[PDB]
């Protein structure tokens, strides 16, 4: 039975709310995708269909631009890659941007497929679109999507008989932009987008109540902390290493609205967040937008680089809790960990704890999977028990963030005996 249910706001328009009390780790709702794409920059680098990577992908014929890890995904994917097949290849050689690619599956769903269970509590027709918040800016950019759309689709799309009855794409787009989620990997790595609209019931908190966490495609949503019932469930939609304005500026620009939580009523954290010389930071936060493409075209030595450039400069450094450094270190782990530089990779990593502590309070995967990566650099490196400390507090909290339902767990658990065989 649900533990969950669609309810009317006050001021959020529809949510969802505890039917029972629940407690940290309790598995809420759990959905494959309604559809969903590999983003840009992980295309031929993970499989299509579930989103690991290989090292080396074997790519579809018949349009030859969807690349899988295997025969069994290739010909499991066939059914919902078959119209955009013929639509890539049309299109050969443009590619279209994620968004564009996603809702032509959305499309084909709705008009091939069955109803699917992704739209239990909400559907993709009933998702908010947030059209009378859209600024003239954004409507242009919107007006462009469409037309990218309906130039990508002209093959299999032609008419309205096409789409499902009064789709506007409008419409359609501005329903993309507010409920897409960015599907991360194990590793914390962004690999896809998808939309899952039972989970778009869900509204933001800056320090929410609940948190999504992605095994391959497929999503569960679990409550971090105590709820009661009738109480609203919350997700945060957003990094947590950002300040209070960098939160407003995506929370208007994206979802079209003013967050009243505490943490930006009090600019919780963002002092602290911003420590070290502002000249310096500045550069680093400018130089992280050439590091963060990089990384997501998964260039793990020109990441490095330019890491090693921040890490060790003869110019002035910051300190490790500042989130422009802490992210440059994060960012120079995940390159070491791909370039099997490990102690390297063990020094970055073991700099993150403290602050991944401070800015992740209570249960969030992310820092669960940081301390996992640590304790697995440790455990590697015969480390055994600081290891196994590691690894014990990544438990306690994937338990709660991943579950048992959750196959990161399942080599967490071998990793725990494996350390435990080698001392205790
Ligand atoms: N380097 C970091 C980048 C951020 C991610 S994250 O796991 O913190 N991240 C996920 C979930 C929250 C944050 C940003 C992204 N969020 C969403 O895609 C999203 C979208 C929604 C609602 C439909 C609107 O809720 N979450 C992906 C960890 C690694
Ligand atoms: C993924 S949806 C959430 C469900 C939405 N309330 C609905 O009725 O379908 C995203 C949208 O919900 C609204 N929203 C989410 N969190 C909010 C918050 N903390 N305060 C106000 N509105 C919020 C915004 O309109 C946002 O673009
Ligand atoms: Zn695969
Ligand atoms: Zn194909
Ligand atoms: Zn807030």
């Amino acid at each position: 039975p649900l533990k969950v249910e669609k309810f009317a706001t006050a001021n959020r328009g529809n949510g969802l709310r505890a039917v029972t009390p629940l407690r940290p780790g309790e598995l809420l709702f759990r959905s494959d995708p309604l559809a969903y794409t590999v983003c840009k920059g992980s295309r031929g680098v993970v499989c299509d269909r579930c989103l690991l990577g290989k090292e080396k992908l074997m790519r579809c014929s018949q349009c030859r631009v969807a690349k899988y890890c295997s025969a069994k995904c290739q010909k499991k994917a066939w059914p919902d890659h078959k119209r955009e097949c013929k639509c890539l290849k049309s299109c050969k050689p443009r590619y279209p941007p994620d968004s564009v690619r996603l809702l032509g599956r959305v499309v084909f769903k709705l008009m091939d497929g069955a109803p699917s269970e992704s739209e239990k509590l909400y559907s993709f027709y009933d998702l908010e679109s947030n059209i009378n918040k859209l600024t003239e800016d954004k409507k242009e950019g919107l007006r462009q999507l469409v037309m990218t759309f309906q130039h990508f689709m002209r093959e299999e799309i032609q008419d309205a008989s096409q789409l499902p009855p009064a789709f506007d794409l409008f419409e359609a787009f501005a329903k993309v932009i507010c409920n897409s989620f960015t599907i991360c990997n194990a590793e914390m790595q962004e690999v896809g987008v998808g939309l899952y609209p039972s989970i778009s019931l869900l509204n933001h908190s800056c320090d929410p109540n609940c948190s999504i966490v992605f095994n391959g495609p497929h999503l569960l949503l679990r409550a971090v902390r105590d709820i009661e019932v009738g109480e609203e469930l919350t997700i945060c939609y957003l990094d947590m290493l950002m300040t209070s304005e960098e939160r407003r500026k995506q929370l208007r620009d994206q979802y079209c609205f003013e967050c009243d939580c505490f943490r930006c009523q009090t600019q919780d954290k963002d002092a602290d967040m911003l420590t070290g010389d502002e000249q310096v930071w500045k550069e680093v936060q400018e130089s992280l937008k050439k590091i963060e493409e990089l990384k997501a075209h998964w260039k793990w030595e020109q990441v490095l680089a330019m890491c090693q450039a921040i890490i060790s400069s003869n110019s002035e450094r910051l300190p490790d809790i500042n989130i422009y450094q802490l992210k440059v270190l994060d960012c120079a782990m995940d390159a070491c960990i791909n370039l099997g530089l490990l102690e390297e990779a063990l020094f970055y990593g073991t700099r993150t704890m403290e602050p991944y502590r401070i800015f992740f309070p209570g249960s969030h995967p992310v820092r669960g999977v940081q301390v996992m990566k640590v304790g697995k650099l440790q455990l590697h490196q015969g480390m055994f028990p600081q290891a196994m400390k590691n690894l014990r507090l990544a438990f306690d909290i994937m338990r709660v963030t991943h579950g048992r339902e959750h196959s990161l767990i399942e080599d967490l658990i071998l990793l725990l005996e494996e350390c435990d065989a080698n001392i205790r």
